[PDB]
Formats: structure tokens, sequence, C-alpha cells
């Protein structure tokens, strides 16, 4: 028994795992750029994808863009606008594909196109067309990392899931028009418009069967130091699997606890086999809440 | 509506905040140095605790050892002798606590003393009396994040936790002496010897009464890839709640779908408020196995 010696990863390949860990697929990163459209104060998100996101992610916006002199380093890793942490997402997308962005600021005197391989800038931006805001381009998803790349699903799957991300997003976000189409094709497969409602929303991504039974819902409770607000379906409608849609701080979640409790709720009242349909939005800042929201539904319910 | 201006996280606050994300308590520090006495081939370890380990944690082994000249960068990230990733441990420890260490080689002439602030060596290590193997010494856990020590129990439910850990390595590694005591007490709170056998330190950590009741459970399957061995109490043994050690791959972990299915299966067997003890060994290499242990385990209860 003698002693090791300690060496060091070699945290090119460290940097390049981590960042498949943290994206996974496609609808992932799409997640990741959506939001930073709407942090970005974007009314208008153009998707675009090839193969499920595996060959191309394409994300248009019109918000604030990034300035000239921030494209250097904006793919780095703890770089952030902002005040886990801030400031990962695009640089772990960075190292596991090929990204590209083009962008435009309001002060700025044309957009600016720059190339990106393990979050560093290949070389200097290049002046290029493009209104305000911002396009991210995102290419080849873990061309670098085999395993993941055999691990992911059938293209036609990993498109199911882009839409229903983007979907999602478009029905907390009413308002601001949202688009998925596949590249080279001219009807988008999802597209929401600039003047509707949430209902509107609702009604175009899961149709009018589901958009006609709908019971709007809203608690706010300053002791528990919560609000909530969203669209339930009433105790006449009935599907084989529930679709259930949750926001918490505008960000998409899934919740195998709340989820349980609004089931238990809804058991009382739907068929054997059937579900609702549920979308929420909660608004916390940093236990009993969660019996608030079953007393409030199952009130919503019974009224 | 302008852009925004990119600037970079300080990254000594973010390596501390998330250095505390890893640890969280003292008994989780422990058990990554646990791990590391043994894997550097100790056959006794001794754990000296002062304030629940808020104070003081000194861990003393007669392992390998750290060669001196590797004392530079072993509390770094990502530095490691060995083949999430490895090389975390000690440096987020670092990052959250005043870590010394005292380190002999089988070659080296004497042991070496050296500290670290934030993974970095203080200053040159130094020579200084000790005799084969290392003592880590931790202290003021999370002196630097006032949130997560505050968010501590109180000292003496925090030593529970570390005599649970060390306790649960001692049963998986019987033949290796384990000891635990509170600094300045001179009787151990734990105490196991190096000849004993599994059952001999389920005896000693668990009592006579659960040592009684063990029945041995071992089963092998080529087929699915997994090997398995422990002890079980018996139909006749009945406590108000379930103490489940288990191990996978030499680490002690969790595991609430797993032990659902062993209080199932011994839910036919138990009276109504009461549960087992259970010790697992599982060996597994990177679903339907669950069956196998759930089919193994009611087998030997009905034998
Ligand atoms: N669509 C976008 N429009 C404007 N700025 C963007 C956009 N996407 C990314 N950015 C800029 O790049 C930064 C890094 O983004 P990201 O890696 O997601 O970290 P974070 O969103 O936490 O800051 C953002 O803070 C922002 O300044
Ligand atoms: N008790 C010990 N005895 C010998 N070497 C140790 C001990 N603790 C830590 N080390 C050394 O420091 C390195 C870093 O430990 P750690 O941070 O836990 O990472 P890892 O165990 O994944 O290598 C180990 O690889 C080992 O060489
Ligand atoms: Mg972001
Ligand atoms: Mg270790």
């Amino acid at each position: 028994f003698v002693a090791g010696v300690i060496r060091r990863l070699d945290e090119t390949v460290v940097n390049r795992i981590a960042a498949g860990e943290v994206i996974q697929r496609p609808a992932n990163a799409i997640k990741e750029m959506i939001e930073n459209c709407l942090d970005a104060k974007s009314t208008s998100i153009q998707v675009i994808v090839k193969e499920g996101g595996l060959k191309l992610i394409q994300i248009q916006d019109n918000g604030t863009g990034i300035r000239k002199e921030d494209l250097d380093i904006v793919c780095e890793r703890f770089t952030t606008s902002k005040l886990g942490f801030r400031g990962e997402a695009l640089a772990s997308i960075s190292h596991v594909a090929h990204v590209t962005i083009t962008t435009k600021t309001a002060d700025g005197k044309c957009a600016y196109r720059a190339s990106y391989s393990d979050g560093k800038l290949k070389a200097p931006p290049k002046p290029c067309a493009g209104n305000q805001g911002t396009q991210i381009t995102v290419e080849d998803l873990f061309y670098n990392i085999a395993t993941r790349r055999k691990a992911l699903k059938n293209p036609s799957e990993e498109y199911g899931k882009i839409l229903e991300v983007v979907g999602r997003y478009s029905v907390h976000n009413a308002g601001i028009s949202f688009s998925v189409k596949k590249q080279g094709e001219t009807v988008a497969d999802v597209r929401t418009l600039p003047n509707a409602s949430t209902v509107d929303n609702i009604r175009s991504i899961f149709g009018n069967a589901v958009s006609r039974e709908l019971i709007e819902i809203g608690c706010e409770d300053k002791t528990l130091a919560f609000k909530m607000n969203g669209y339930i379906s009433n105790a006449n409608y009935s599907v084989k699997k529930c679709i259930f849609l949750l926001f918490i701080n505008h960000r998409l979640v899934e919740s195998t606890s709340l989820r349980k409790a609004i089931e238990t709720v809804y058991a009382a009242y739907l068929p054997k086999n059937t579900h609702p349909f549920l979308y929420l939005s909660l608004e916390i800042s940093p236990e009993s809440i969660l019996e608030r929201v079953q007393q409030h539904i199952e009130s919503k319910l019974l009224g």
C-alpha cells in the first residue's frame, strides 16, 4: 500500500460533461433561451428547429439585445447582466454546441454576429444585417458527447417536447407572440398572437374543448406570503392523462407533490380513468400554503 | 427599455455558496472524510468533535497518507489521486472552514502539516510529529456563511447525526476500527474493534435486541448485473421507527423507493405501528432489480 499522486482533472472534459448534465435535451436549451428573451423584454419570439433540435435551434426575438462590447464574454460562465447561479445557461450550451449570436441594441449602429466554442469568442464580432433584438443559433447539440446524443429520443419526440415547452411559456405570457416551426416549412405548428388573452392561448394550444370548460382561479394571502392565479377545468372536462402547466416565479416547473394534492381533489369529481387540465401561476418569495391551493380549487370546483 | 451591461460574478462568493450547498452540515463533511480514509486503506479511524462539529472535527487515520509534494494542491477543486466529479470534497470543505492537514507517507521521513483557506495553501508545509496516515482538522464550519450556520441544528442533534453516519460506516466496514468522541472526553460514544464481524458491530451500535433477531441475506444475478448482502430483522423484531442502513458501492445512501418496497413486504408480517431493522450492501455497475430484492427478502422472512 503506497500513497497516490495527486493530478488535476482536465476541465475541458469536466466542463463538457457538466454542461450536458444541465442542458440534457433540446427542449431544455430552448426553455433557457426563451427565458432570456423574456428577461430582455421581447414581445415577439420565433423558434425554428431542424431534426428535433439536434441539428439546429434558432430563436429570434425583438428584445433589448446584447451590447457589442459584451459579445466577448456573454457565453462565459458567471457572466450576466442580472442582479443555480446567474450566468450559466449560455456558457453551458456553448460547451455542447456551436453557438452563434446575432444581435442589435437600440443604441448600436448595426447588428453584430459572433460565434463561440466552449464559451469563448472564436473571432471578433462582425457587423451584419438584423433589427432590434437577438437571434441565437444552436447547432449540433451534443456533437461532443456521443453518449447523450444517442441517449436522446427520436427527432419527433424531441420536437414534441419543444412544442410542449414553447406552448406552455405562451399560455403564461399572453400578449407576447410565440411561434415554432420546422426549418424550411412555412406554416408554424404553434403560433400565438400579440393581442391574445390567457384563455385564447389555452384555446389555441389545447383546443376548444378545454377552453370552453375553464374556471378562473386566484387567491392571495399576505400572512402566507404567496399569490396564485390561473385556470382549471371544471368537473365536466375529462381526458386520459392530466395536463398540468405549473409556473413558480415565471419558470415552468414539475411538482409531484402539488399535482398529487390537486388530483386528490379532482378524484372526488372526475370519472375513474379521467383527469383535469390545470394552469397555475404562483408568486412566492424565498407547506401549509399547499392546503390553501387544495382548499381554493375544491372551493372553485364546488362552485 | 435599454440593454444591460454584462458583468462577472465574484466567484469567491459563488464558490463559498456552492460549497455550503454540497457540505450542508458537519455529518456530511465527516462522511466525505471517512470515505477518504477508506480509500487510503486505513484500518483504524478516530473521530473527535467539539460542539456537534460546528467548532471542530478531527479525523485521524493510519492509511497511506498524502505525499509532501501534493499538499500544495490537495484542497484545490478537481485535484485527485483517483481514476459528481472526483476531487471536490476537500476543496468544498476548505471554502467553508479552516482546514489543517497533518500527514505522513511510508516513504516520507516525517509528517508534514499544512493549513488552507479557500482551497489554497496558506504557507509551505512544515514538518511535525505524527505517524503513518492522516489527520484532518476542520474548524468553524460555515464561519463565512451566517445563514447556514444558524440554519444548522443544535449541537447535540448535529452530534447525533455524526454518530449515525460513523456508526453506519462501521457496520459496513467490519474489521476496520472506528471511534467517535467529544473533545476532552476520554470514553468514546462509538467504538468498534479490528476483529469484529458485521454482526458484532450491529450488536455494538444497535444493541443485543436487534442482533439476536437477524437474518443474513445475499443474492447475486449475473443477468441483472447486481449483487447484494446484508442483514435484516426477522418477523419477531419490531420498533416504533424503521432503521434502514443502505450502501450502494460502499457509499451510504437514502432511498424512498426501496425502503417503500421493503416496508410493503414487512407490513404483512410486522405489527401495525412497528418497523424492521435493515442493513443492505448493493454492488452495481453503471428497475426489475428492485423486484428481486423485494422477492428475496420476502423469501427470507417466510423462511
Ligand atoms: N435573448 C437575449 N437578449 C438579450 N440578452 C441576452 C439574451 N440571451 C442572453 N443574454 C445576455 O447574456 C447573459 C447570459 O445569459 P445566461 O447565460 O442565461 O445567464 P443569465 O440569464 O442568468 O444572466 C444575460 O444576462 C444577458 O445579458
Ligand atoms: N485521509 C486521506 N488519506 C490520504 N489521502 C487523502 C485523504 N483525504 C484526502 N486525500 C487525498 O486528497 C484527494 C482529494 O480528496 P477529495 O477532495 O475527497 O477528492 P477524491 O476523494 O474524489 O479524490 C484524494 O484523491 C486523496 O489523494
Ligand atoms: Mg438566462
Ligand atoms: Mg473524497
